[PDB]
């Protein structure tokens, strides 16, 4: 079964995780994809609060992490490997570039980009490089799986989160989950 993620606490670090499968936009709303991540992170038993890397009605991507945890805390993915030194540098027009080298792992441990589990090597977003949220861009706020509504995601060849592509909310992509506080 999963292994679970131990982290020894030293500093404090937000983690970086993606879903065990990839998802269309038809994600049953935010509350839906919220919901994937608290489950699979508890079942690798993690004990913060994970909430979907994407915008929402009225919830800019960028503001999903608490104030205090965004300009210094470190992300790291399930390995404890850094990927980013802050959440702010993300949004910083950079973005979302990551750590070359870098990778990102599923709550059960597969690379994403190396996995066949994940035939798209893209991720949702649905948000600017500022992390503002797209009302026009978001699959109607994940409700819908339609060709006809899009959603704006990014490819992760490239190396960087919040690439603008505006895709067909009929796709499966990444889903990842960021841990929104450390506690
Ligand atoms: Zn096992
Ligand atoms: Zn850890």
């Amino acid at each position: 079964a999963p292994l679970a993620h131990t982290h020894q606490d030293f500093q404090p670090v937000l983690h970086l995780v993606a879903l065990n499968t990839p998802l269309s936009g038809g994600m049953r709303g935010i509350r839906g994809a919220d919901f994937q991540c608290f489950q699979q992170a508890r079942a690798v038993g993690l004990s913060g609060t994970f909430r979907a890397f994407l915008s929402s009605r009225l919830q800019d991507l960028y503001s999903i992490v608490r104030r205090a945890d965004r300009g210094s805390v470190p992300i790291v993915n399930l390995k404890d490997e850094v990927l980013s030194p802050s959440w702010d540098s993300l949004f910083s027009g950079s973005q979302g570039q990551l750590q070359p080298g870098a990778r990102i792992f599923s709550f059960d441990g597969r690379d994403v980009l190396r996995h066949p589990a994940w035939p798209q090597k893209s991720v949702w977003h649905g948000s600017d490089p500022s992390g503002r949220r797209l009302m026009e861009s978001y699959c109607e706020t994940w409700r819908t799986e339609t060709t006809g509504a899009t959603g704006q995601a990014s490819s992760l060849l490239s190396g960087r989160l919040l690439e603008q592509k505006a895709a067909s909310c009929h796709n499966s992509y990444i889903v990842l989950c960021i841990e929104n506080s450390f506690m």
